[PDB]
């Protein structure tokens, strides 16, 4: 009586530590899918990340800034894969985030300056989609969600399209600071230390490619109910982050590492003409595709 039930709770329990101490590690290599998938799946069975969390503060983050990496890149899937009742889990230990990049950014090292830039991602997509509970934090939604959102008021309109101006920033910083490491024969690299800082970067092309659908949609919206003038200051921000995110997605296009992982989509070759109304309808939707393993 009350045997099976305990074994089933202790189970549980152990099967999250192993898949913590096998994900997250000081080893120089790229995150194992087989362990983050058992910690993805465990936020799916308690509905949270409390187990999680009860033994990632016992990490020895300021040891290791390849550990630190890690335990980023793991958040960043918990957070788009995990069940949605995460979000709340992990704002309790916004400050543990805050702390660690704290740490790196005051020291020299390689992996160190990375994790500064990790840390203001995470910490940025736990506050948009607290605000913003209609987004998903793996920021997957329908068009009629996404005009749900958005709505009618151009008050609303033109809050949402900062902040997501501010998330994209974020995202295309560590992009670019991973690729100012890596020498042009990164492309036919399978270096485990390259492929440890390359990996993060699925999720953030998963990221950008909706941010990008999401911010031409709400820019021509703005132009429909603002004079053209008043707007140049946002077309400007608008056209210097396409052309960063037009170069991050060719670049990544060519690595060798990412062939069998992630097909990423082709983008115009400029932006679109916010001043023209009629060229919403011509906007392709990019979708990015996980191919079978
Ligand atoms: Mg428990």
């Amino acid at each position: 009586p009350g045997h099976s039930l305990e074994a089933e709770r202790e189970q549980f329990d152990k099967t999250q530590a192993i898949s913590i101490s096998k994900a997250i590690n000081s080893q120089e290599a790229p995150v194992k899918e087989k362990h983050a998938r058992r910690i993805i799946l465990g936020t799916h069975h308690e509905k949270g990340a409390f187990t999680f969390w009860s033994y990632a503060i016992g990490l020895p983050l300021p040891s290791s800034s390849i550990l630190s990496w890690k335990f980023c890149h793991v958040l960043h899937k918990v957070l788009r894969d995990g069940h949605p009742n995460v979000l709340h889990d992990c704002q309790r230990y916004r400050s543990n985030i805050r702390e660690i990049g704290d740490l790196w950014g005051h020291l020299r090292d390689q992996y160190g300056h990375l994790v500064n830039i990790y840390t203001k991602l995470l910490l940025t997509k736990i506050s948009f989609h607290l605000k913003h509970p209609q987004f998903p934090a793996g920021l997957e939604v329908t068009d009629e969600v996404l005009e749900k959102a958005a709505g009618t008021d151009v008050n609303n309109i033109f809050q949402l399209t900062v902040e997501m101006f501010d998330y994209m920033d974020c995202e295309l910083k560590l992009s670019e600071s991973v690729f100012r490491q890596l020498n042009t024969a990164i492309a036919v690299s399978q270096m485990s230390s390259g492929q440890c800082r390359l990996a993060p970067l699925i999720q953030v092309i998963q990221d950008c490619s909706h941010l990008y659908h999401y911010t031409v949609k709400l820019m021509f919206k703005l132009h429909s109910c603002l004079p053209a003038d008043t707007l140049q200051g946002h077309r400007d921000r608008f056209h210097e982050q396409f052309h960063s995110l037009r170069n991050f997605f060719r670049r990544a296009s060519d690595m060798l590492y990412f062939k069998r992982l992630i097909q990423i989509p082709r983008l115009p070759e400029g932006p679109p003409n916010f001043l023209r109304a009629s060229a919403l309808a011509e906007h392709i939707k990019p979708v990015v595709v996980i191919p079978e393993e």
